[PDB]
RNA sequence: GGUUCUCCCCGAAAGCUAUUUAGGUAGCGCCUCGUGAAUUCAUCUCCGGGGGUAGAGCACUGUUUCGGCAAGGGGGUCA
């Protein structure tokens, strides 16, 4: 019987596949576009870039302290 | 610059804001899949609205041509 077990539908879904054929869908950049720093091997901007200016987390003032009484 | 098998369904943008930013990037707009919702939404009819655009006009702010009345201004009679 050990050539009949099967896994409930929908547990498996075999991935994504990129640059493999027109029919494939996302060949061709698989899926990341043209030109750009986005589109680029190892490209992309870090946490909180906002492309220059300020970003969020710098924006606001720091506020509050941390309690060493809280964690005992 | 290149990115390799097939079929089915849906289907964009080239805008705004910011950026030592302008051929990059982030949020939003636009696309896709899932979940939940109200005659929610669109077209048409009727009703209630506020505009100051087209047009027009010259009361006002400016500009413009002609004619009249013409304060006033010059020369001339004077006491």
């Amino acid at each position: 019987r050990l050539n009949t077990l099967s896994p409930a539908e929908g547990s498996k879904k075999a991935g994504k596949r990129l640059g493999r054929g027109i029919g494939s869908g996302l060949g061709k950049t698989g899926g990341r576009g043209h030109k750009g720093q986005k589109s680029r091997s190892g490209g992309g901007v870090r946490r909180g870039f906002e492309g220059g200016q300020m970003p969020l987390y710098r924006r606001l003032p720091k506020f509050g302290f941390t309690s060493r009484k809280a964690a005992i």
